[PDB]
């Protein structure tokens, strides 16, 4: 397999490198690119980690090098928020390089999954598919809106609440990726119960968990670190799934059956060609229902900010 | 068990931090500290990861708050070199900051294992040797100068070289960590063989490997991921042999029996203790023994630099 990383030199891009480089299967390749001058030099410092993974770095405007037989794409270019700003807010800096990193992976690999990082992803994304589309290689089973993070931040919550092991608890989390479009599906996690103002509780600091660690930064950035682990625990799930094995399921914002919204986070299970069944959301609790409910207009005014950037 | 970085912001303190939390024993406790402000958001960032290890991370001057009881300090803070500098260079800029740092060490836990990363380390180690000397409280079994990097380099240069897995092959490396006293000992790895023509490249290689990624970088800074990963590892096996386990040996550089310098790197049994035995570095081939013998005077230089600056 080759997994090609989009914005290598940022905190994010590094620290998913990293863990990739020592997590991939062995005769795996990685390519990272970034304009930054230093991003040869990053995979220079890589190269000398022993596994069997080989890693190159690319430098400049052109990806095409670091694209060409690529797998899987994972991208994380883009601008952090500082405190006060909303996700939202980045829309200005962060859709241009969106739009013109697919238009690369567009030409020179229409095959490949990608997976969306870039701020805020509940827009991106819909700017990806609309890029896909009018280069006529577009493929819904190939294209996710990266949201794990909201996933292990579920579980260290729920685990330290309720005293379980934090490897020992998987919280389903549908919607998108935003304050309002977060919806840890508490309801349906195994051998957990919770009062009504522990579900208020734990779905707030869940909801507001991206915001805590930009107050906590003080202006250094958002989430990097934990941001990097769950993208590699995403991009090598993706891997195992292209490579054959079975039952690999992750929540990610996908282009589904547009009953809730045109893109929308559920469980899904991966295959051979990206995603191989988009699951059922399940039954929801009333508080459930009614978050989900109230989320419906901001998401798809989230999606209609994209295309509208694409097509007009 | 409760590990210490001191250096927690930086490239490699970063770097260091996401491995740690992610491989430390379940149980653990995991304190980061740096001067800047920014450290206690690396240290929220962090705690989102759900694995069993404590984290909590500490700013401003005083780290006293991180080092009460901790059984392990790891130090990476310091400034990098830039193209065309030495290692030895940056003496003036690392020396107070080794100094200041181990004085708290000194202070709140006297009976903890140091390992040293900060650069040049054949000298920052004497530094912390005469401060804990100073403090009365020194004791030569649980200070060491952390070499891992080269370690790793050399095993995959050599996999890579002899086609072999990278996982699969160790070399002893023996002396320093300086241009001119690392020393990879080839003629003592298992089931490989090499011609005089690949032991002298080879050895070139190992040795300039930390200017080729300085180089590379174009003033972006040194190595940090990989040198993140060779901390993480020789902290785990710090953290293995404390907790009981059998059979841990590393090679650090360390105060034993002078009868090359007074600070040597060779192979060492760990134990409950820090070091249980510095293990002979065994027969040498006319190529390492000449080495060996055109490498004492510089590496005492070194450790003499280190001494002057807080004896003086």
């Amino acid at each position: 397999m080759k997994v090609a990383v989009l914005g290598a030199a940022g905190g994010i891009g590094q620290a998913l490198a990293l863990l990739l480089k020592t997590q991939l299967p062995s005769g795996s390749e990685l390519s990272l690119y970034d304009i930054a001058p230093v991003t040869p030099g990053v995979a220079v410092d890589l190269s000398h980690i022993p596994t069997a993974v080989k890693i190159k770095g690319f430098s400049g405007e052109d990806a095409t090098p670091a694209l060409e037989g690529a797998d899987v794409v994972l991208i994380s270019a883009g601008v952090r928020r500082k405190p006060g700003m909303d996700r939202s807010d980045l829309f200005n800096v962060n859709a241009g390089i969106v739009k013109n990193l697919v238009q690369q992976v567009a030409k020179t690999c229409p095959k490949a999954c990608i997976g969306i990082i870039t701020n805020p992803v509940n827009t991106t994304v819909a700017i990806a598919a609309e890029v896909l589309k009018k280069a006529g290689v577009y493929d819904k089973n190939k294209l996710f809106g990266v949201t794990t993070l909201d996933i292990i931040r579920s579980n260290t919550f729920v685990a330290e609440l309720k005293g379980k092991q934090p490897g020992e608890v998987e919280v389903p989390v549908i919607g998108g990726h935003s304050g309002v479009t977060i919806l840890p599906l508490l309801s349906q996690v195994p051998g957990v119960s919770f009062t009504e103002q522990e579900v208020a509780d734990l779905t707030k600091r869940i909801q507001n968990a991206g915001t805590e660690v930009v107050e906590a930064k003080a202006g250094g950035g958002s989430a990097t670190l934990s941001m990097g682990q769950a993208a590699a625990r995403f991009g090598l799930s993706l891997v195992r799934a292209l490579q054959g094995e079975q039952g690999v399921v992750e929540c990610a914002y996908v282009e589904g059956d547009g009953q809730y919204a045109r893109f929308f986070s559920q469980p899904l299970l991966l295959g051979k060609n990206g995603v191989e069944e988009r699951k059922s959301i399940g039954t929801l609790s009333a508080f459930e229902q009614n978050a989900l409910e109230g989320m419906l207009d901001t998401l798809k005014k989230d999606i209609a900010l994209g295309q509208e950037f694409v097509n007009k």
